[PDB]
């Protein structure tokens, strides 16, 4: 039902998206990319079939704009196959790459979260296979699963850290002058 | 008992034991319930995680945390205001952020283990409640629910980090950025 509506919203506001039904199909695939979580405990076989049933997956052309900057959003991919471009209109710099992702990364985690607008952009620059987490579907594995749900957190907790990390190691020391 | 990384810190003799987070409740209150979209924490629950940490004073200049350390606990700041500080290759070392009264920082070495990013020096007296890893794991075995609502609070810790930051740094750079 949340699938039902996930799907119309998707079909008409990504006209280039295929849907290629349940995210049991990208079993290996998602396997893999919630076990990259550390210090905490890995996730089940049957822990991973369950958090499947909450996902349905897309497949995206080259150049399909999967994520806008500013635009509001309360679900995040993960990317299964293809490649996505992350850019970002930079004040006095203009649209800039911040960063390359591919098979395996999690994108769009940010708004999801937090309920603001998106931050960046993503373009898949070749075909993309990804399968979507909304809000509302987290919501709901939450009150039924906690400790499942747990792990999911910690997984995109981590994500972030990383991230952060990377970013600004890449970031910092192209920076000019004063931070604060 | 005390958190052994913090009380085995160089700086740990210069801080002043306040006592359990419980005496801090409106304070810690204040600080969890930035929570959005997924539900507020009830005081019967802050009551609870307030078990799970210790609280301290820091003298002004204090090296709250080491670019470079181990770091399996976060800091709750409840008062005070803290430069943070990182050895930019290239530029050398700058203030990147500060931040005060309602922080958490030492988020990201207690959530994936790798060692502290920056370091974090009180500029005024600052004080803090202290978050082990394994208190949250506790937490999370004791408590999954309550669990839930501490790690979507540090997610949008994070978000809203990355966010801000971008929006102040990103305009500050040259060239291209990978
Ligand atoms: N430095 C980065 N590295 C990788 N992905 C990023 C980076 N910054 C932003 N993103 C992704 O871009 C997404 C745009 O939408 P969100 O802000 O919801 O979530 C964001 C992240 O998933
Ligand atoms: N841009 C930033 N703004 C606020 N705090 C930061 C920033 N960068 C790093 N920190 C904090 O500095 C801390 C250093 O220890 P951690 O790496 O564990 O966690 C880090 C964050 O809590």
């Amino acid at each position: 039902h949340h699938h039902h509506h996930e799907n119309l919203y998707f079909q008409g506001m990504y006209p280039d998206l295929v849907h290629l039904g349940g995210a049991d199909k990208y079993f290996e695939e998602i396997l893999e990319i919630v076990n990259k979580i550390k210090l905490f405990g890995d996730f089940s076989n049957e822990e991973v079939r369950y958090l499947c049933s909450y996902m349905q997956c897309y497949a995206a052309p080259r150049d399909c704009q999967l994520l806008t900057e500013g635009d509001p959003g309360d679900y995040l991919l993960l990317i299964l196959t293809g490649e996505v471009n992350v850019i970002k209109d930079i004040p006095n710099k203009g649209i800039q790459t911040i960063a390359k992702v591919g098979a395996g990364a999690i994108i769009g985690e940010m708004s999801m979260i937090d309920g603001m607008p998106r931050s960046a952009s993503c373009v898949a620059s070749l075909p993309t296979d990804f399968a979507v987490l909304s809000r509302d579907a987290l919501y709901q594995l939450l009150a039924n699963m906690p400790k499942l749900g747990n792990k999911v957190l910690i997984r995109l907790l981590q994500l972030l850290t990383a991230r952060f990390r990377e970013s600004y190691d890449r970031i910092l020391p192209k920076t000019l002058g004063e931070l604060i």
